[PDB]
């Protein structure tokens, strides 16, 4: 009978969760060792442990059918059982799973091992993306030099893994169907527990899209004045190599040439960080200080002992792309970041520490609940702090911003600088998964895979490659997350909901009042606010124990994902920019790109 069985089921889950945490610890350790030190030996070890865990998960999923779990009274027990039925890749036959793991490490290691030759020195060929190539992309205003590094990187990080990517799509699809999802798109979207999630994002994106078009138009106008009309046309997509980022996902590196008021201050604290002798250690300690100032959890000793916060100086290959790691015990959490002393890196440190805080907040939960309310929640945490860290208010407090006068023009500069990151990112992030969804769903023929990528980049972001590409190239895997099989929609969700969290935290902190000119949202600093921290504790401690609207409700009483807050933040910019584009007769929109030959 069911009453007795539900009691047995509760005991079953309690033991299984603890077992899963312990088994996952071992897989995570091997994954950490490989990421910190890429070798054929470590790859083999990582993949063999994963195969072992997958086999165990199959048995778990099989064992769930022995319990009448759908018949139970407890919503909590039913939720835990449902989590256990979701095998993902582990649903694949033994041999297929092994092949997928081999395909995945082939792609990630290719990306991590990319090296190009110096533009000026063809004998020096040890330039890696992080930091050598990214430094040129962020700093050079030599458009031909930029185009050279763009092509070299995309050819090596992208085109080189086409065959592996193709097999990955096939096996990803096979896995999704074994879990009875239509494709990997539906498998990813399942994490958001909402059958209208795509439509919701289309609706929010459509509301913010006109502001992006205005920013795009103004930036193109300003780039024409810098590079001339031979490099940048008035009516075409912007050549992406001029935007200060390898993937044109963030344009903040070219703020010095596109800022609304060039004679007024533009916040760039990298030089002052170097002048004050900042180190990666100091940056992480400052991050820790921010969290604890909000009455949140201090970084444990394991973090400091085990984390890698600087790029190793030996000859070894590693994944430098920053990440945060949960080892599923108590207080064993780590970051691996090839940290540099820059303003954007200070934000990246806080982003990564946001993941760590989430790990610590929910580590008391049963294993299946030791993850974000949804993937976007996990990405949002650290960005909420970075928003306040980025304010002139905060940067003055820590002595990184000196002799700053916050007049109307300086405010517009700062709002624009923020938008070059936050608004610009939105169409980018959407296209990363729109692309992969379309491949997963079988909506694009293999003969059209490359130009399908560039078509989306054109349609949504109005950017294009610096040189003509074709189906002989394969450019998508040149973005880390595409080579590394990391879902990207989490970041689109994050960039929307982080403003919901930020607005609410600022109101709680007494730092934002819409009717008070002295408390604007764009200058809110939540440092030292226990009240804002209390909201975070209430939400983060839940992990995935409840559907995400319940986690949002615990933060601020709301249950709906909304673009209201991000629009509210940027409203003063929207008003000024619409007027400025009209003042300057700025062309808005773009013709279809000629840069991908079918
Ligand atoms: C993805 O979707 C798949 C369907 O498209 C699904 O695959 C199905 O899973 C079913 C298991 O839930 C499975 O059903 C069993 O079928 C057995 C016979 O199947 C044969 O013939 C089929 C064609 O006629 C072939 O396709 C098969 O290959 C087989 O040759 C039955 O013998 C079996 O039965 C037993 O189990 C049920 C248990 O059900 C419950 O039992 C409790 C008792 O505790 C009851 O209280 C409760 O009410 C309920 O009845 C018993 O009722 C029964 O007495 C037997 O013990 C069972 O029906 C099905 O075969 C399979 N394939 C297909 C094509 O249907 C995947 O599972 C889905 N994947 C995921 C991850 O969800
Ligand atoms: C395995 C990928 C980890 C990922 N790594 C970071 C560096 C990352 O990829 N990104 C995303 C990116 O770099 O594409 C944007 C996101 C916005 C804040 C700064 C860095 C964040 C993460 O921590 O979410
Ligand atoms: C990297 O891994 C190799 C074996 O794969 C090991 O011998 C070596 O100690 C590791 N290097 C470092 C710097 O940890
Ligand atoms: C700090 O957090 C604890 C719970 O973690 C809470 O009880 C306490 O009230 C908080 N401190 C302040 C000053 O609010
Ligand atoms: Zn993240």
């Amino acid at each position: 009978a069911l009453v007795k069985e539900e009691i047995q089921a509760k005991e079953y889950l309690e033991n299984l969760n603890k077992e899963l945490a312990k088994r996952t610890n071992v897989e995570t350790e091997a994954a950490w060792a490989y990421g910190s030190n890429i070798t054929d030996e470590n790859e083999k070890k990582k993949n063999e442990i994963s195969a072992e865990l997958a086999k165990f998960m199959k048995e778990v999923a099989s064992d769930t059918t022995k319990f009448q779990w759908r018949s139970y009274q407890s919503e909590d027990l039913k939720r835990q059982f449902k989590a256990l039925t979701k095998l993902g890749y582990a649903a694949l036959p033994e041999d297929d799973y092994a092949e997928l793991l081999d395909t995945l490490s082939a792609m990630e290691s290719n990306f991590a091992k990319v090296k190009v030759c110096d533009y000026k020195d063809s004998t020096k060929c040890d330039l890696a993306l992080d930091p050598e190539i990214e430094e040129v992309i962020s700093k050079s205003r030599d458009h031909e030099e930029l185009a050279y590094y763009w092509r070299e990187f995309y050819d090596k990080a992208g085109t080189a893994v086409r065959s592996q990517f193709e097999r990955y799509v096939e096996l990803n699809t096979k896995a999704a169907k074994l879990n009875n999802f239509t494709s990997g798109a539906e498998a990813w979207l399942d994490e958001y527990e909402d059958d209208t999630f795509e439509q919701q994002l289309e609706d929010i994106f459509a509301d913010i899209r006109p502001l992006y078009q205005q920013i795009h138009g103004y930036v193109r106008f300003r780039l024409r004045k810098h590079y001339g009309d031979a490099v940048v046309s008035e009516t075409g997509p912007i050549p992406m190599h001029l935007l200060g980022n390898m993937w044109a996902q963030q344009w903040s590196e070219i703020a010095d040439i596109v800022s609304p008021f060039p004679e007024k201050p533009l916040v760039d604290v990298s030089a002052e960080m170097e002048k004050q002798g900042y180190t990666p250690l100091k940056m992480f300690q400052m991050g820790d200080d921010f969290f604890t100032s909000m009455n949140l959890t201090k970084l444990p000793q394991d973090f400091w002992d085990k984390s890698i916060i600087e790029k190793p100086t030996d000859g070894r290959d590693l994944v430098c792309h920053a990440s945060a790691w949960d080892f599923y015990l108590t207080d064993d959490v780590r970051i691996k970041q090839c940290t540099r002393v820059t303003q954007d890196q200070l934000f990246t440190v806080h982003h990564e520490l946001g993941h760590i805080q989430y790990f610590l907040q929910y580590q008391h939960q049963p294993f299946v609940y030791r993850t974000g309310a949804n993937p976007g929640f996990h990405e949002a945490v650290g960005d909420v702090l970075s928003l306040s860290v980025s304010t002139p208010k905060h940067l003055e407090k820590i002595g990184l911003l000196k002799d700053y006068v916050r007049d109307d023009e300086a405010r517009i500069n700062q709002l624009f600088l923020t938008a070059l990151d936050k608004i610009v990112f939105l169409p980018f992030a959407f296209t990363m998964d729109k692309y992969r969804w379309s491949l997963f769903r079988g909506e694009v023929d293999k003969a059209n895979w490359n130009c399908a990528f560039w078509k989306l980049r054109d349609e949504y972001s109005g950017i294009e490659p610096p040189v003509v590409r074709s189906e002989k190239d394969f450019d998508a895997p040149a973005k880390y997350h595409i080579s590394a099989d990391v879902e990207y929609l989490r970041y689109l969700v994050s960039f929307i909901i982080q403003f919901q969290f930020y607005k609410s935290a600022c109101i709680k902190a007494g730092q934002y009042d819409p009717d008070n000119v002295e408390l604007p949202l764009d200058n809110c600093d939540i440092y030292g606010s226990a009240a804002a921290g209390a909201a975070f504790h209430n939400m983060l401690s839940m992990g995935a124990s409840k559907p995400w609207p319940d986690a949002l409700e615990a933060f601020n009483g709301e249950r709906i994902m909304s673009g209201k807050a991000i629009a509210e933040y940027f409203e003063p910019l929207r008003v000024w920019l619409e007027a400025e584009n009209i003042k300057n007769n700025v062309h808005i929109g773009w013709t279809t790109s000629n840069k991908c030959v079918s």
